[PDB]
């Protein structure tokens, strides 16, 4: 059901540079540095009614993530055509239908070959209908200071890397606390991001989000959230947001490409009011864009 | 292919005779599904084990630590008897095809599995090790900020500190940073200034006739090689000590080693461009002890 493409020309030093492969058969060598060391980057792109959302920003961020890990530069033209070909292959077979997504995976390759690996696959996504009406959240220490990306770039803060064990570990801690998700806080007390998403704060009538140089991802959904609010007439701001400001905010959301906007009903067990109509308009906009 | 690969089909506790829990597979062919959480999320644990003269070194310690890493990641308990059997069968198959000769290694990989499926994945492969003869004579090292407080394992267990996980992108990034500075390896230093470990090794400190190593609740691995290194030094009358070692104390050390299963003991010639003496005979004796310890057990 899922479409998988192998990307045979993923990076820059009439061949398409990618081939269809069997999603249900093994495809990665046991010594691919992507699995023995989590040494790669990825992007997840939502595909709504056959259109990839924020395609160019996603491809640019793949290059940015690759650069942070000293990977070779991704061949934008090939990755672009592979996303489009995989969506086209999925829709032809499974027809039109629900929300889809394309996942791009780029690794340093089989150990010892100096030849990076790449895959794109396209599948139907998990159902987020409930999560888009509300989620509970806890804050968790991320260990790093908010300025790691300036002092210590070998820690890869702000790279969308394959090494997400700790991100997953954060989800499990949240579930043990009855929560659905996490907002990370830096060791010096600043709100950062979620394990798979960015945080949006409505406070003092302003739509805020932690500045993107604090070792976090510049979210593509977050940027689109800002366009929504700016056109609707809210002011928007990139800021350093302390842990305390978080709990004093009027309202909160986690946002990301596939789930879109998920409003926070509780943060660390303190309740927050969810404006159902405002969030519904937000998610309608996020789902309908370009 | 030269290397041996075993698929572990019963990696974890929740069997018919004839089902050992593992079967040979082609190391040269693709083996992992693209949605295995081991590659999409680096969500798994691993062990690397030196195999000297047909024998895996410290096999039970490694298996114990596989389980400990598994537990830190909320994975199910690895079936120690399947993994043990899998490693020995792998060593056996490698040697029956390739003969003996040479230092080998076995690598154990355990992941949360194909996503949506609730079934961990597991693999073992055996292959010839990298030539470390030069590094065993000396390496240049630099100190790099790890970003964590020495105590993150106590306060923040979701940060997986002290787990041997597949999410090693940063450990590799540290090596690339050291190479930029013309160095071979890295000693991590915590936010609060404590010597921790290397991205793939543990740190041994000689100072004032005492052999020390950072104590292993500081969000670091308890190294199987470090334990064998303590055995060597105690046998020669050195006192050994686990403790907190500030980055300052590390500079004032008389000698330093990075130790790990495959490279064994690599003596440090320079740390952040400060020179350190290397006792070539004592280190050669250390490596000879480290290479020969498992023969005793058999
Ligand atoms: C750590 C992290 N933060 C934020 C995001 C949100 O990115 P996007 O909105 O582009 O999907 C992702 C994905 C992520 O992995
Ligand atoms: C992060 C890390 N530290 C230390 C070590 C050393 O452990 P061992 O001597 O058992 O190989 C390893 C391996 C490691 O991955
Ligand atoms: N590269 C290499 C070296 C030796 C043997 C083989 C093999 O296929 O047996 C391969």
């Amino acid at each position: 059901r899922a479409t998988l493409l192998t990307v045979t020309a993923p990076t820059r030093p009439g061949d398409a540079g990618f081939v269809l492969a069997d999603f249900g058969a093994p495809q990665v060598r046991i010594t691919d540095l992507g699995i023995t060391r989590g040494d790669g980057v990825f992007e997840t792109i939502a595909v709504i009614d056959g259109h990839p959302q924020a395609l160019e920003l996603h491809l640019g961020r793949l290059a940015h993530s690759a650069a942070l890990l000293d990977l070779p530069e991704p061949d934008a033209a090939v990755w672009r055509e592979a996303v489009l070909a995989g969506v086209a292959d999925y829709r032809s077979r499974n027809g039109d239908g629900g929300e889809l997504f394309a996942k791009l995976i780029l690794t340093r390759g089989i150990e010892g070959e100096g030849r990076p690996s790449g895959w794109v696959f396209v599948d139907e996504g998990e159902d987020f209908s409930q999560q888009r009406l509300g989620i509970r959240v806890v804050t968790l220490d991320r260990g790093y200071r908010h300025d790691v990306a300036e002092t210590s770039p070998w820690l890869l803060a702000g790279a969308k890397s394959l090494s997400y064990a700790t991100n997953r570990a954060a989800g499990r801690e949240a579930a043990r606390r009855g929560a659905d998700d996490v907002i990370f806080v830096s060791s010096d007390g600043y709100a950062l991001e979620g394990p798979t998403s960015n945080v949006i704060v409505l406070a003092d009538g302003v739509v805020r989000t932690p500045q993107t140089d604090q070792g976090i991802l510049a979210g593509t959904t977050q940027a689109a959230v800002f366009d929504f609010f700016e056109e609707r007439g809210y002011p928007t701001e990139y800021r350093r947001i302390s842990a305390d400001e978080l709990r004093d905010a009027e309202a909160l959301w986690l946002v990301s490409s596939v789930r879109q906007a998920a409003p926070i009903t509780a943060l660390d067990d303190r309740e927050y009011p969810v404006d159902a109509a405002l969030t519904a308009d937000l998610n309608a906009y996020l789902l309908a864009r370009t």
